[PDB]
């Protein structure tokens, strides 16, 4: 449930790269306010968008969360990440959702696709579109 103004890569960045606060409850307001639902789980990779695009250059692998897909790519090393867990669901009032935060150093697996021709910048022809797994 991506908001229509974002490409998949832009939505990927919004959910997994641009952690607007080191505190999950604050950071998740962005994601939840965009998708009009409190996400149960969300990982913020403490890495850069360009770093992930280079992970898209790594050898293709089966997506562990989406077995029929072969458009995934494994990071060559562990990266710091913050994982946000829903601790206070609030379906009838998104703004009151609260999260716990778990810091960790793990690998990630991203699905990558060619860029949205009209809205994604030419600079990156291949872009991350889904965070398939942290492992
Ligand atoms: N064009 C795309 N190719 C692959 N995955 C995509 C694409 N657009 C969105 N996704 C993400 O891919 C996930 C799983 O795709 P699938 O394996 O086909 O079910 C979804 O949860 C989406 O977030």
């Amino acid at each position: 449930m991506k908001p229509p103004q974002f490409t998949w890569a832009q939505w990927f960045e919004t959910q997994h790269i641009n952690m607007t606060s080191q505190q999950c409850t604050n950071a998740m307001q962005v994601i939840n306010n965009y998708q009009r639902r409190c996400k149960n789980q969300n990982t913020f990779l403490l890495t850069t968008f360009a770093n992930v695009v280079n992970v898209c250059g790594n050898p293709n692998m089966t997506c562990p969360s989406n077995k029929t897909r072969k458009n995934c790519h494994h990071s060559g090393s562990q990266v710091p990440l913050i994982h946000c867990n829903l601790t206070t669901p609030s379906p009838q009032n998104i703004s009151n959702c609260r999260y716990a935060q778990t810091p960790a150093n793990m690998f990630y697996i991203v699905a990558c696709d060619n860029r949205d021709q009209r809205r994604d910048p030419p600079q990156y022809p291949v872009v991350p579109v889904h965070l398939d797994r942290i492992i």
